[PDB]
Order: structure tokens, then C-alpha cells, then sequence
DNA sequence: GGTCACCAATCCTGTCCCTAGTGGCCCCACTGTGGCGGT
């Protein structure tokens, strides 16, 4: 799993019609966190789940914070924000009423957001899930 | 990233005229398109 996704990363500039802070991340990676098998139950993680996320976590840590965009600014739906939460969809837009997760671009007024369309970076929906911790981190060893 | 602030207001007092008048002349198409009983 990991050498499939490391050629979509390596091959990411490639297919690119836009800018990374314009394309959505099922442009480069296809499909790959909204097939996961969600973590509905107990708050207990899938172990392709696991595997998935902490492939993630080392992306943001390979591509730091430059003017330049990077792999690490591809968009993400509420719905596939949702998955790499691991809670229920008015949960993460609740976090968005409340300006804890922030969109990508202003909607103007009468916009309620597609739930389809990528709106939040790649970027910072880790960072969050980072300021969350669980036993099976990378920061002990 | 996107929109074009709310809260109320439209003035009262007086009047539109008087005089005189709307022309003469000539003309308004020829063709066709009838049924029925009788001497």
C-alpha cells in the first residue's frame, strides 16, 4: 500500500491542470479515504485505516510550510475530513461554525458548502488530528 | 473570500383669459357570376 501511494506522490506535479491549493486530493490520489473502512464503531481504528493516516502524517513532514505550494495543500471534502477525524459529518461542520477548521476560501453569504467539493488543505486537518493523542503516535518512538 | 449599513421624513396658499373664424369648383367606373314555368 505504501509503494502505491509513494508513485502518486513522486508523479503528483504530473498530472497537475492547476495549482496544488486548487486541486482537489482525489485528482492525485483517487478515491483512497472515502473507500477506507470508517471508524463508526467504538471510536476502534481499521488497521487499513491506521496504515493510511500515518502515510499522511510523514507526507506534511516531507513537504514544510513554503510560499511555494506543495503536495501538503491538496483539498479535502467534509466528507473525507470526516473519515480522517473519525466522527460524524455535523461534528466537522459544527467545528467549522465555530471556526476551529477553516475553509480554504470564502464562501460569499448564501454559500453553504457542497459536501463533495474540497474545501479544507490537506495540511492543517492533520495538524488538528495531531493535537489529538492516541497510543499508536510516532512522537514516543 | 466576498459584499454593496439601519432609523424616519415628501409642505400650506391662490389662480389658467378675453375677441374672431375653419372656403369656393368638379367628380365618385365600366365585365362577368340565376332558377323556374311557359308561350
Amino acid at each position: 500500500f505504501n509503494t502505491e501511494l509513494d508513485e502518486l506522490s513522486k508523479n503528483a506535479e504530473m498530472k497537475l491542470i492547476d495549482l496544488f491549493n486548487k486541486t482537489e486530493f482525489k485528482f492525485i490520489f483517487g478515491d483512497a479515504i472515502l473507500a477506507c473502512p470508517s471508524t463508526q464503531k467504538q471510536s476502534e481504528s481499521h488497521f487499513i485505516y491506521r496504515a493510511l493516516l500515518d502515510y499522511l502524517v510523514t507526507l506534511v513532514e516531507s513537504n514544510p510550510k513554503t510560499k511555494k505550494p506543495n503536495a501538503a495543500d491538496l483539498l479535502v471534502s467534509v466528507l473525507e475530513a470526516a473519515t480522517l477525524l473519525g466522527t460524524s459529518v455535523e461534528q466537522v461542520y459544527r467545528l467549522y461554525q465555530n471556526g476551529i477548521l477553516q475553509t480554504a476560501f470564502r464562501h460569499k453569504m448564501n454559500q453553504r458548502i457542497n459536501p463533495y467539493k474540497g474545501a479544507f488543505f490537506l495540511r492543517h486537518v492533520i495538524e488538528y488530528k495531531t493535537s489529538f493523542g492516541n497510543d499508536k503516535a510516532r512522537m514516543y518512538l
